[PDB]
């Protein structure tokens, strides 16, 4: 049968890498973008359509699903894959970051009231049946004092060890799924180093850079990535959580990131924002009312093969569900085409040229 | 090339008929159900999905489209078919009934203010490019005195003649589209007869029974159909406007109706009502939370091949767009499967048995 988790780097250019993760439910091409499910659905898209855009893996929202329908119910119904009709890999967040409430060394309590711990988070992700399980971590406020960022990071590292142990104690989970650790430490180099050291001493299948979708700005995000990603084991995937805009993704790949997730293409699609190679546009704008061109005249997606800006403009202005469907399909397809161009350009040793050409046009 | 409008009856059983309408953009199998578009979209469905359910023709909403985007704009963009991506026949209502405001012999004025006349309605439907054009008629209140029903019907008949003349004066329209007249007369037999006589003296490609989606109850609707449908030319299609529930459709076919439209499968789908051969169910009900059966265990639609009641229950409770998509696809598919069973049973001389079996199970 297929491997549980096998990461292979096919090509490099500078700090950028391209390759594959082989898992039992399929292959993930990296750098990868994971569409975000909100409540066991990628908003407005059937799973076949998600796959048709090129997605290899989706993110399942543990925070939402643990309350309704609940993890035990989803397990009774056959697991999240069967429930939502997506048979390929699913990555689940741990839930602790989202819900952040009172915390302690045991875990986090939240509002009627509920308690999440590393052990309960691993069990919930087990019941959901996800393929990549995230360690249970804390949300560090931004800005944070060095001392508060330190205490938060060190609690997260103790929770990472407990996540590792709980995962390993469930033999079906350990045999069939993968476990990722999450680096914290806010914007402070020495804390990011201590966090990386702790995670590597525990050992994980992949390493996420956490705590950088906190509104700090791209310059500062890139600064932190500059010193943080090289601290992580080179031979394991690097996952930048909650990022981001297309230009964020390009710059983060240039700094060694292999995996991404963000609600932007789905959320902003329903709200009228379409991503294009010439930058984002708001299809609700009256300037599109008679525009017969597709959302993007170089996009390969099914929406751009069949419908005009003028039609989609009309649908969104009218509040029509089909408007949200077409905008979301195009935006996820655009993100997947971006990742494909990234992967191809690294494989061909032309990623620096691509990144320069991309930015010149996207921000023209 | 293909015929403009050719209606053929293949088989009869009692007053029920089954056959085909051949038009330039395709064949319509009768008895037919037309999904209703709201604003150049069948809510929550791509045109390919509408076709996949079995639909041969859809209804376009003239009232909505004449305001936004406007008929002239849709024509500038290539017509309604190109605009929404549906290349098969479209029937458009005339708009007068919907908007009903002040009226006169010229037409109707409504709120900023606008005026619709028979000539303007035909022109709007021409600009949209529809295949079946409806004569411009009046909305009769229900209940109505005989005298008010008479004056309304006779104004509608004068408007039907003006609709005929305006249609015939546009040679591209007359060569490529069809024109249906609308019988009025409220619940009064003598007025229904005078209306039928007037429409037949003008001559139309098809004849609608208007004014029976006014809340009168099924018993009274069937009573009016009993004497009204035989007044219409036998050799032309009979269209019952705005009807209806599955049991309404079966009984109306038994009384000689060939065509139907209703917002029920789309509207009630988004609101949690699913049609099944055992009657309607509300998928939001907690009793479906762990039900792994499809919406209907005999339905052939793609939703029922892939997803459970429990999943769709979750989606609708969560407010998710995919919930509306799956409910609407199933409900339109159910309606199309109902029409297919009707057509097959008439063709096979088993429609009386079907109707009896249908009602026993649907209302068990
Ligand atoms: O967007 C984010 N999601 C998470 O689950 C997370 N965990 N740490 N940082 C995070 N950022
Ligand atoms: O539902 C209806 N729609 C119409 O357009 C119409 N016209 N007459 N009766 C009608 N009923
Ligand atoms: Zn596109
Ligand atoms: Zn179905």
């Amino acid at each position: 049968d297929r491997p549980r988790f096998s990461f292979s780097i096919a090509a490099r250019e500078g700090k950028a890498r391209t390759g594959t993760i082989e898992m039992k439910r399929g292959v993930i091409r990296t750098p990868a973008f994971m569409p975000v499910g909100t409540a066991a659905t990628v908003k407005a898209l059937k799973p076949e359509t998600v796959r048709a855009t090129g997605a290899d893996i989706i993110l399942g929202n543990t925070y939402h699903l643990m309350l309704r329908p609940g993890a035990e119910r989803i397990a009774k119904l056959g697991g999240l894959h069967s429930f939502m009709g997506w048979d390929r890999p699913i990555l689940t967040d741990s839930g602790g970051y989202q819900v952040m409430t009172k915390q302690s060394e045991e875990g986090v309590t939240f509002k009627s009231r509920h308690m999440l711990s590393p052990e309960r988070s691993i069990e919930i992700q087990h019941l959901l049946g996800s393929d990549i399980v995230m360690a249970f971590d804390e949300c560090t406020p931004y800005p944070a004092t060095p001392s508060r960022a330190a205490s938060s990071m060190e609690r997260s590292m103790r929770w990472a060890k407990r996540s590792r142990d709980a995962f390993d104690s469930r033999k079906e989970q350990a045999e069939n799924a993968a476990l990722f650790g999450i680096q914290q430490g806010s914007v402070f180099e020495n804390l990011r180093q201590q966090s990386a050291d702790a995670l590597a001493e525990i050992g994980f299948d992949g390493y996420a850079v956490g705590g950088l979708a906190v509104g700090e700005g791209q310059d500062e995000m890139f600064r932190v990535l500059d010193f943080s990603v090289p601290m992580l084991p080179d031979d394991k995937p690097h996952y930048l959580m909650g990022v981001g805009k297309p230009d964020d993704i390009v710059g983060a790949v240039e700094r060694g990131i292999d995996m991404f997730d963000c609600v932007l293409p789905t959320r902003s699609g329903r709200n009228g924002q379409a991503f294009t190679w010439d930058g984002p546009i708001n299809i609700r704008n009256a300037r599109f009312s008679e525009d017969l061109k597709p959302l993007d005249s170089e996009c390969h997606c099914a929406v751009c093969q069949k419908w005009s800006r003028a039609y989609i403009h009309h649908l969104i202005r009218a509040g029509e569900i089909l408007g949200a469907m077409l905008m979301t399909e195009h935006n996820i397809a655009f993100y997947q085409q971006l990742m494909q161009k990234i992967r191809d350009s690294i494989s061909e040793g032309r990623f620096s040229q691509f990144a320069q050409d991309f930015r010149a046009r996207y921000f023209a």
